[PDB]
């Protein structure tokens, strides 16, 4: 019942941060917006762009998406991301994560109406 937009928001966006790397940042954030709950989510990007930059990235170049699919978007610009990577000795339920902050385009699928975001699919280097 919770509906995908809000799943993204939950899982992807994280605007107001600017983690460290090799920080604890991950660790933090994974489990606060539930990824750690029954198993350690393997790998996961949040994005440090207020709601609205990400949103409209909707409206931006349509991409296939890692799917096959074609409701995918790709970020006119490059966005603060951090990538969250489980480390190996990690078991359940200790899940702690590699905090990587970086700038990369993100690339979302966008279902709706209104039209948003409901999956992150990949980020580039461009």
């Amino acid at each position: 019942k919770e509906s995908r937009a809000k799943k993204f928001q939950r899982q992807h966006m994280d605007s107001d941060s600017s983690p460290s790397s090799s920080s604890t940042y991950c660790n933090q954030m994974m489990r606060r917006r539930n990824m750690t709950q029954g198993r350690c989510k393997p790998v996961n990007t949040f994005v440090h762009e207020p709601l609205l930059l990400v949103q409209l990235v909707c409206l931006q170049e349509k991409v296939t998406c890692k799917n096959g699919q074609g409701n995918c978007y790709k970020s006119n610009s490059s966005m603060h991301i951090t990538d969250c990577r489980l480390t190996n000795g990690s078991r359940y339920p200790n899940c702690a994560y590699r905090t990587s902050p970086k700038e990369r385009h993100i690339i979302v699928a966008c279902e709706g109406s209104p039209y948003v975001p409901v999956h992150f699919d990949a980020s580039v280097e461009d």
